[PDB]
């Protein structure tokens, strides 16, 4: 256990193992990767983002978050694989090299660390944050119903004990506010991808309203192209479309907020599978899932650099 070359990418890891992995990666590739702390979780754990960059200052950027819902383990595992992949392909793959030569990538592998630690020690299916709610015996907020986009509208719950509880007010969760503040302060994000599981869907805005986004034709074509690239490897079938027309109303979601902040290429991926194993996806599917998802993500990044 001395390098990222001996790390086991084909198994699920604990929070500490993932945080340790980030430090190893930074130690091995200091000229390409840096670890930023953008805030703390409710319970006090650091919230880290890896910044991949070849230079410049405030270059156009791509945001990718994983694990905002703690039980979706395939997402944190895919994030760890992505981090290593970026360091292997820069300078080797012509397309990825061109992207990193012009844009920075910010990767948040464990967006909800308190919930992630809770899924390892007490409840494997925990989805929410672990914030304490006064007046309630229930804990946590659905961090993907806490954003300032149609906040509080249908598609979320005002019940603290609900799995889709939206919280007292928009950005009440420090895990969410941390990203909001970082993205707004940076001000030059061009793409915002939030990774979840499961269902095998690639979605664009909106989830809170049936109104079509002005960029619907373009984003729809980008999603169609990304799903085709993804499918080419193992034949995995994904559907794509707007959130509301594909999986129904959902309010306070992250990509609806990012699109409304002017970040055009805002998409959410729902990875494998479609329900056979669900959240308990076998570890043997980690690498194949990461590899095919990479093709879809790269396709989207290629479209942003050229746009
Ligand atoms: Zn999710």
């Amino acid at each position: 256990a001395r390098s990222t070359n001996t790390f086991n990418y084909a198994t699920y890891h604990t929070l500490d193992e993932i945080y340790d992995f980030m430090d190893l990666l930074v130690a091995e590739h200091p000229q390409l990767v840096s670890k930023l702390q953008i805030g703390r979780s409710y319970e006090g754990r650091p919230i880290y983002v890896l910044k991949f960059s070849t230079g410049g200052s405030n270059r156009p950027a791509i945001w990718i978050d994983l694990g905002i819902h703690s039980r979706e383990w395939i997402t944190q595992a895919t994030g760890v694989w992505f981090a290593k992949k970026f360091t292997e392909d820069y300078g080797q793959d012509p397309s990825f090299t061109a992207i990193l030569d012009s844009m920075d990538i910010f990767l948040e592998i464990v967006t909800n660390p308190d919930g992630f630690a809770f899924t390892h020690s007490q409840n494997r299916l925990w989805r929410k944050t672990r914030s304490v709610t006064s007046s309630s015996l229930c804990v946590g907020v659905d961090a993907n119903r806490n954003w300032d986009a149609g906040f509080g509208k249908a598609g979320a719950s005002s019940s603290p004990c609900s799995e889709t509880y939206h919280g007292k007010y928009a950005n009440s969760e420090v895990e969410v506010k941390s990203i909001v503040d970082f993205v707004k302060d940076h001000g030059n994000f061009k793409a915002f991808l939030s990774i979840h599981s499961y269902s095998q869907l690639l979605l664009y805005p909106y989830g809170y309203t049936t109104q079509s986004i002005p960029d619907k034709t373009e984003l729809n074509q980008v999603a169609k192209s990304a799903v085709a690239a993804l499918k080419s490897l193992y034949g995995t079938s994904y559907k794509y479309g707007s959130i509301i027309t594909t999986i129904y109303q959902a309010s306070g979601g992250s990509i609806d907020w990012s699109y409304n902040q002017g970040i055009k290429y805002s998409f959410t991926f729902e990875l494998r599978d479609t329900g056979r194993y669900g959240f308990l996806l076998p570890a043997s599917q980690i690498i194949p899932t990461a590899q095919e998802t990479w093709l879809g993500v790269l396709t989207i990044m290629e479209h942003t650099v050229n746009n």
